């Protein structure tokens, strides 16, 4: 179980609790509850690097309360 701080585009950094062997897909599902933006255009960028969509939290060697900044891609409107 890994606790992480994900920083939405709204600037709000929420504490998201997921499994260590879980996937970024579930992280997006927590984020979409806050941002309301589907996982299709929301991407995760940690330390200035994009993380593969769906990777395990422990894969990038994340620790408790690490900061994950997300970037939204332009959605057609």
């Amino acid at each position: 179980m890994m606790q992480i701080f994900v920083k939405t585009l709204t600037g709000k950094t929420i504490t998201l609790e997921v499994e260590s062997s879980d996937t970024i897909d579930n992280v997006k599902a927590k984020i979409q509850d806050k941002e309301g933006i589907p996982p299709d255009q929301q991407r995760l960028i940690f330390a200035g690097k994009q993380l593969e969509d769906g990777r395990t939290l422990a894969d990038y060697n994340i620790q408790k309360e690490s900061t994950l900044h997300l970037v939204l891609r332009l959605r057609g409107g």
